[PDB]
């Protein structure tokens, strides 16, 4: 049984969470880490809007600082070196009212795979 760990401040279920894989030891990766990350994003449809394995290459990002959408700032936080998760995304914690158009539409839940690769000090 995968339940959803809801990982949100305001605990309102908008960012879910499920380990898939479980990462090497006990460490995550603190605000202003650099990250890099291999991902897939799905819509509700299940068909992908986005992935770096599509562009054979991570993702790279300074985590806490609004470089990705909110709900990967809360998530990858928790994530440990080698883990794969789930993230269930409601649009407040992504790309709201706007979307990212036209692979986002506005008002969406995204579903997201991530594999936290690694992480280093600013």
């Amino acid at each position: 049984m995968e339940q959803g760990e809801d990982i949100t401040s305001k605990k309102d279920r908008g960012v879910l969470k499920i380990v898939k894989r479980v990462g090497n030891g006990e460490e995550t990766p603190m605000i202003g880490d650099k990250v890099y990350v291999h991902y897939k994003g799905k819509l509700s449809n299940g068909k992908k809007f986005d992935s770096s394995h599509d562009r054979n290459e991570p993702f790279v990002f300074s985590l806490g600082k609004g470089q990705v959408i909110k709900a990967w700032d809360i998530g990858v936080a928790t994530m440990k070196k080698g883990e794969i998760c789930h993230l269930l995304c409601k649009p407040e914690y992504a790309y709201g009212s706007a979307g990212s158009l036209p692979g986002i539409p506005s008002n969406a839940t995204l579903f997201f795979e991530i594999e936290l690769l690694d992480f280093k000090g600013e």
